């Protein structure tokens, strides 16, 4: 079944903020915004759309598969920002990266605490 | 760049009931568990990870969009699992499903309350 992941909602305290923090990090563009969401379109075909939220936001964690070089370039925009980085997910080792599956890895935080992470070489894999 | 969403967390009291779930209302299958998750493959190089959860679940938003074939087969057995489906993201119209841009679609709830959708053409299109 040809089905695809079309779009989840992310919650944000700014969504044209937040949208705008993701796509500049990513190297991505905005969408103009539909209805109350400002969507963020991912190039294997699903959008994370931005929405204003109300009372505490739930951290959730999106993780991108990119290229090598694209990993070098938004390491470099995630140092230009002042961010820290992690080489795990569970934050302890600040300032490192991961070496996952023959890959590069790191994560870090959005605007709203939404944990984002970025890979080279998906999950158990190595060639 | 090639970017690519590659995985989200799906909170779960369950992780196994409700990745199974999910795997079966679409169609799919359900990956060997990795780590603390049951990941579920969507064909558009993004899994869905369920993870045990604690304490209250968030509610979150997964929208896929699905053949028009597809679409009478989910629907099908929506219907079989007894589950109540709606037109509207509010839930205002049950047992009814939308025509938004010339497509089909409905809105149910998992085991856990996260909202999920069909849909059959993208938001904003309709040729
Ligand atoms: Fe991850
Ligand atoms: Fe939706």
């Amino acid at each position: 079944m040809t089905v695809q992941l079309n779009h989840t909602i992310v919650a944000a305290h700014d969504k044209k903020a937040s949208a705008r923090f993701l796509a500049d990090i990513l190297g991505l563009e905005v969408s103009p915004q539909y209805g109350p969401f400002i969507p963020v379109e991912i190039p294997n075909g699903v959008s994370l759309d931005y929405l204003d939220s109300r009372g505490a936001i739930t951290p959730q964690h999106y993780a991108f598969l990119v290229s090598e070089d694209d990993f070098d370039t938004i390491f470099g925009r995630i140092r230009e920002a002042g961010l820290t980085y992690w080489a795990d997910p569970y934050h302890r080792r600040p300032g490192e990266i991961n070496h996952n599956d023959g890959g590069r890895g790191a994560y870090f935080e959005d605007p709203n605490g939404h944990n984002l992470e970025i890979l080279t070489r998906p999950y158990g894999s190595g060639g």
